[PDB]
């Protein structure tokens, strides 16, 4: 794929950035440089209310980026660490899964479409509650953060 | 298609300190006229502003590329609550109040929003009245006429 | 959203606009020969003093308006200025506009420089062929009112 690029800080992967619908996304709270020259060169617009920074990607990339959708029917989804579950407008992964450095990774439905970008999470029993950003019907950004959520 | 939205309020730096805030509403840039400093945003900090001393506001048109990404505004102020950076803002009998101990110098310039996200006022100052703090602000009436309200013994922020 | 306050006001007479009044630096000005009521309650209730020699009636504008009134200036370099109907030329000490421009109902209108400052208030004019010379009150160095009226000028 390679539509997700690790953000380097000091000397490690402090997070991830990704390209969706011709837009570059990056978690605001995640400091560091993207491991890609073009992307790391783009001036971003800060959206602190959603803990996101974004920028238009050059035309010679637009079509070759993640596709997105507001369609979030309850059920199962996927992401780098395995399966994700969506129920009651909340995304969750198995307990113990998800941690620092995972901010930025997207969540995908069967069709490989990005339905959300992860910002953080927190342990709730035998499940990990996720803080994410999504998109509604009108195409507006919506953010949902679980109680006592930790930033990854 | 996507309809992203980014920050619409910016800190006004003065001598390396935050002295107020500027924001963009209805395709315009505003900043409290009594606040000294430079907008922490190159593009906006360079625009030429026109003064409106009657409202303690300085303003300028926002470029074509920024027009779609600015606060929408309204005159609609039914009684109840609204919100701003520091929390809930109550509006009753033509006056916006917040809890005592909330709001101080440095907050002038910040906007007050209704639940739909529209700006119903811009803060200019305040003064404590008992357990509440009455706010000085710029609002808009039905005709589109900019109106300013300043509480007795108000202090500029 | 309206940020700028109106600084000119139509003078009504039998339903028709007979001229204009404007507010400059804390003062209302009105062409003395123009009869009618200023179309603004506050302004119309003001008592005015007359300066016949200048064909101007004037009063102190309410303090709550002083804040957004026209700023005047004496600086009148030759070139162009503007007024409601377009460009106004200034040369050889007199303002002129094109024929077909300037008529009854235009007295009281201001002429502004590009910085939005008032350099003159029109009181009338007279066509002189391809151009129409204007009658006006201006301001000199000491901020003193001065008047200029073309030969056979008519009070619009």
């Amino acid at each position: 794929s390679d539509k997700t690029f690790p953000i380097m800080l000091e000397g490690k992967i402090n997070g991830y950035a990704c390209v969706v619908g011709g837009k570059l996304f990056r978690p605001m709270h995640v400091e560091g440089k993207i491991d890609n020259d073009v992307l790391a060169a783009l001036k971003t617009k800060k959206a602190s209310k959603y803990d996101l920074e974004y920028a238009d990607v050059p035309q010679n990339m637009r079509a070759d980026t993640f596709k997105y959708t507001h369609e979030k029917p309850q059920g199962y989804y996927s992401w780098h660490h395995g399966a994700v579950q969506y129920e009651n407008g909340r995304f969750t992964v198995p307990k113990g899964v998800g941690a620092k450095g995972d901010s930025g990774r997207p969540i995908l439905d069967n069709q490989g479409r990005v339905v959300a970008i992860v910002l953080g999470g927190v342990n709730e029993g035998s499940r990990t509650a996720l803080s994410v950003v999504m998109w509604n019907e009108k195409g507006v950004t919506v953010k949902y953060t679980p109680e006592n959520c930790e930033q990854w």
